[PDB]
């Protein structure tokens, strides 16, 4: 059986959901926000500031209301920041434009036209926060975003703003624990590529979604992998050399995946897998690449090697690999460094061969690839568990800085989206319905503030309105309830505002324009 | 342990199911439609725009709704056509009528009479959309269809435009999943026939209920297969082998099936079967071509081969075998092509030879079903998800072009319909039930056109008066709300829309004439 | 605090009071219908196979389903004849249109466009009813139908047959109460004015609703009287004379009736009250040519005649005065018989004089209500029941011979109905909904003769049927279960026919068109 | 226009479209259902509907301006 809800029925019993999930999660914004309390089975109470965590554990006992809630969970998250106000501005912002919508939708608006006026608006205020953002390029500023991202710590912001000048803008830099007391920075070779696990049974730091290996074996193959029969050697010489094995092929499927998961439940084997990097022939020649990387060899058919003729020798070797949803690291591949520069400077004989551009495009990617190298902080401190928060830190401070360099930086605290508000004075869409929507969405830019606001227990309107008066960078300091951000360094990425804005809008209009819900009954 | 009702309360069970079912599907119609959001039972909800998937997830707690509901859902899901607005607007017209039907009914009429006049109004509106629809004959106009279809994609167009007036009006294309940058295209020698698989367990894509082997071993065998003794040393050979098997007998059944079915669902081994094509000598020689057209021998004890007799000499090999549930296609049997095109001059040796009209017949189609050979379409992009859904659009205008030249276009967006009603207007039955019953299909076709705008949030009454006061292709053009359809592109295959309302048509009289239904109790 | 309900939630309502009173009224019509009891308050309950006894005694207890039992009676009661199959017809006929105009708004018509048809059904009906009456001017046959309308005994049917030929068409009979056994016929000189009395409370024959005065005496003023202090020495003189009292004068309300209804109700004195015929000079002139008639003088100013002073000689005498509800008859005015002659020679000298058309046509219907007379017919027989019983037949004979002078006679027990369908077969309105509605009109006219037959205990299909087929005169006459109806000698007045279906369409129409109905809460 | 219109039975948003296309005194005839109302001769007075205009802008304000009703149990 299913049960069926239409139109306005359906729609309020979603705005209930997405209310739920809201006053769940809106009240953890800001520097002075709430804290929210978490039952966990068989253990102690832990309490919450955080809104990313807060989410995780909503789900509701309507369907309803569950499908809303996680619908505005999943779409809210698709933010790239995790640090905070990422997943919990998206969903303030969605709450706000969905309740106004659906509750001005109800009074004889048409809600395709609201969803016209609402895109059409964000498109206008995204554009004029891509204007307002003041660049990041430049050592000093970038070590000045990075403290302000680490919680005003001089010497973490001075060292990865040095690691990313020595790698580049697109490089790739990763933190690991460290077994020393100092903390310092190499730049070893290795590669990364945008292809991650094959199914979710291999995560072994489930704090962080990440799985990985350390010290494994790379196995260099090109052709599907369905059977089980046809591996046996591999991982026995594997489990005889007590290493972890990591898996590149084609496409694992089948009994063979099935089989692997049940040995890495059980955790009598290490082992994980990934699809191979790259596409048809240049599939192969990065595969190459990668394998003249890690010091071992192709398995291919072409040049007629079975895969249980691969051996100890044959097999490709390294120290670290992660293993997150999307990408995949290897970092510092142990093989002979001569051939490596070889490898580019067959690259740059490529690249002075090549007459087309799409050539040149693909074959750069691949020189930056490979020879950009990887960067590599042995983040040290006194304690263990002070280590460990300060590695957590680092890697805030990370994503908050690359975010930076990409896409700039805005006045944080909920008053960028006030000063993006400016470019909706004079724009009127085709008809009435549509204008609505730009004052729904105008209505919503503000209430990030608002409740940033309202979790300190202030008044709201007040605030917001003498921040209105203001221009430039004039806003609300919320930890200090002062009036100055210039310097004040309360800053968000405008790329984290921006998606966050958009996840919102586009959550907004998915639920707008929704006359039918099918649910199961228990 | 059953309820029964009888007559009108029956007959209203069977119309609240329908409407659910319907308004479910009303939703999505058009490019201005709005979405529906379904859970799956693990993970995400999920938003839809289309019918088809909304169809697929609609079952009721009242068992009389939800028997009316299976009953539409399944006659309406009989149209050719899946890519979208086929079935959607099947179950609106279904609904609409047996709406009015019944609540006519109530008033007196003759369920009789009013199933003869929807039938012969429908048989009316068929003839005059036959007359309506204008011709796509040429490789140009071709062109322009494929890419209407393909949302205005000349590259497309011009593919499957080539393709078509290579291999023939009435020839065969397949599409596969290319493994190179380049979309090339190869005509190559194949095999086509009416007949699928011979279990519903046997799908390895779910995805579009189609089962795939690459490189398989073909069997060609004459007698039926019963038991489970008979047939060991072919499929011990063959998982030694390890390659998929494809199995051509006179019918499978029994033991042998379950043992199939056994080794499939564990995974232990891939295998297929599907009848036999063809019927008695027919059978025979039909057989022999598809023997010689793979490379291998047929098996049968008129020659005196036993089924263990056959070996790896024997059996037939290809590259691409796809089984579905009513037709299956071979591509690029492994054969020396000298043979197939001597097995071809025999065959127009014969077919000057022989005498009779029907035996002549089936060489004609023999001929043209043998040496046309196989379209290879191969589908070759960037990256691999925007291969894939390139791969999903390709496949969408290769049905939706062979239904535009099976039997012409008419105007899309239910303008088709709403011109067809001219036809009706003097059109009167024997007695005043008919008339009832043509007027009662006459409201009815202006419903889908009433329903694509009333998803665009619009009066219906104007658009639809408005474009009654028109001539010709005079349409509305919910996309971009101007009031030209002629050159505008937006546009339906008529024979969708013929099937559609001959659906429609059938469940509409099927419902109307019901007045006892029966189901379980819980 | 009055309900209100509004849609077709009120016309439901409505519909089941009308079949509530259906239901208790159609049992009854016809030659062999079923008995109706009825409660009484003090005494014996009674039985009626007479349905207007039976509609005057129908009151609901919900509101509405009264508030439209009380619609239908009020329309249906409008029929000329009060003998029978006038006052039932009606309502079986309004029933039947009703209902199925409410089935038929239900499946989707206009009101407007069904009330439209019924309308012009009806008229074509009426024009069908019109060509198909046989005439009857001559004595014979006139002799024919009385004999017909009195239960077929000769006697009182040459009777009414001389009254008619002595009196004249317009002319007008009486029915007396004769005290001698013969029954004799005197055509003495009278009056006749539409003008009742001027409340219902001054009836002494409620069974008729009608009030006798015998040998009253009259008085004619030419003035307005409102007030008690100006008619003293009037009814002191009349108290004191015995015998009662009839007031004409231009008007009387006020503390004048109240005092005249004191002293009637009392009994004290007995008298009664009705305007002055025609209107202003013409008012005038016609009360002196009653002054004339009775014997009696004017009272008017111009003359110089108070009230007050009048006295005995300046009334006129009588015999009879029949007062009802509109009506009121003059008999014998005691009137030197020159005078009156005299009289009606200044009329001629006047119709001679005068040039202008219309005063020649009032002069002329002036001679023919004074010179005319009144016919009396002085019914006789042996005993006092026997004698009453006979005043009731004659009294019904009257009234069915007159209406059928009036406008003829056609076949009865539905059979006029039924062949009046044939004008309905070619008549189509502008629109479909108006067709509908002369279909439903035609299924009603069915409805009078299936209900005769079902009141029988047959099977109505096959007897309307078999009527249908016919043509003429041929009908179902159920006293007797043969089929002829020209010479068999039961029919009824074209003209009853005619107003029931009047009515019926009407009722109908005013009921169809309802949306809100407003009662009061008990 | 749309209350004139459904209480004939026909379908108001048609006839609003079609006579608000309309310029001049051109107009919808309930009676007739014709399109014409210059010398048709269907007339009301500019002083009722005037008047009217006014008095449900008058209610209608005097009506969203209200937060209280004080009514006595019955």
């Amino acid at each position: 059986a299913k049960q069926i809800k239409f139109d306005t029925d359906a729609r309020n019993a979603l705005l209930r959901g997405v209310d739920k999930l809201a006053d769940a999660v809106k009240v953890t914004l800001g520097p002075k926000g709430r804290n929210v309390i978490i039952e966990k089975k068989f253990g102690a109470p832990t309490i919450t500031k955080d809104g990313v965590t807060v989410a995780k554990e909503i789900e509701l006992e309507d369907p309803f209301e569950n499908m809303g809630a996680q619908m505005v969970k999943e779409v809210a998250s698709k933010t790239s920041d995790v640090a905070g106000d990422g997943t919990t501005t998206a969903t303030v912002l969605a709450q706000a434009i969905v309740r106004e919508g659906l509750k001005n939708v109800a009074a004889g608006a048409n809600p395709m036209d609201l969803k016209r006026g609402i895109d059409k608006a964000v498109e206008a205020v995204v554009e004029e926060l891509k204007k307002m953002a003041k660049p990041v390029n430049g050592k000093e500023e970038i070590a000045q975003v990075a403290t302000i991202s680490a919680n005003n710590d001089p010497e973490i912001g001075k060292l990865i703003a040095e690691a990313m000048e020595k790698v580049g803008k697109d490089g790739v830099i990763t933190v690991e624990e460290s077994k020393s007391t100092e903390t310092t920075l190499d730049v070893v070779e290795g590669m990364q590529f945008d292809r991650g696990y094959l199914s979710p049974y291999f995560v072994t730091d489930s704090e962080k979604m990440e799985a990985v290996l350390e010290n494994p074996y790379i196995l260099i193959y090109d052709k599907k992998i369905s059977n089980m029969k046809d591996l046996l050697p591999i991982l026995e010489k594997v489990a005889q050399s007590g290493k972890p094995l990591l898996i590149i092929a084609e496409d694992v499927e089948g009994e063979a995946l099935a089989t692997l998961v049940v040995n890495k439940l059980r955790g009598t084997l290490k082992v994980c897998a990934v699809k191979a990097p790259g596409f048809g022939d240049r599939r192969k020649a990065m595969l190459e690449d990668i394998a003249i990387l890690t010091g071992g060899t192709v398995i291919s058919e072409e040049t007629g090697y079975k895969l249980e003729n691969a051996t100890l020798d044959y097999l490709g070797r390294a120290k670290r690999v992660t293993i997150d949803k999307d990408n995949t690291t290897i970092v510092d591949g142990a093989g002979d460094k001569e051939d490596i520069k070889a490898r580019v400077n067959q690259i740059k004989k490529q690249i002075e061969n090549t007459t087309s551009d799409y050539d040149r495009e693909k074959l750069q990617e691949r020189l930056a690839k490979l020879a950009g190298g990887v960067a590599v902080i042995k983040v040290g401190a006194a304690t263990e568990v002070e280590m460990k928060e300060k590695k957590a830190r680092v890697e805030d401070a990370l994503h908050a800085t690359r975010a930076a360099v990409e896409e700039g930086i805005v006045p944080g605290g909920g008053v960028a989206l006030i000063r993006a508000a400016k470019a909706l004075e004079n724009l009127e869409g085709e008809n009435g319905d549509q204008k609505t929507g730009v004052k729904i969405v105008r209505r919503a830019l503000e209430e990030p503030l608002r409740q940033i606001v309202a979790n300190a227990g202030l008044e709201g309107s007040v605030v917001v309105n003498k921040v209105k008066e203001g221009k430039g960078n004039f806003g609300y300091n919320a930890r200090t309830e002062e009036y100055d951000l210039i310097e004040a360094g309360v800053i968000d990425p405008a790329k984290v505002t921006r998606t966050a804005l958009q996840n919102a809008a586009s959550i907004a209009g998915m639920l707008l324009t929704t006359e039918c819900v099918i649910t199961e009954k228990p």
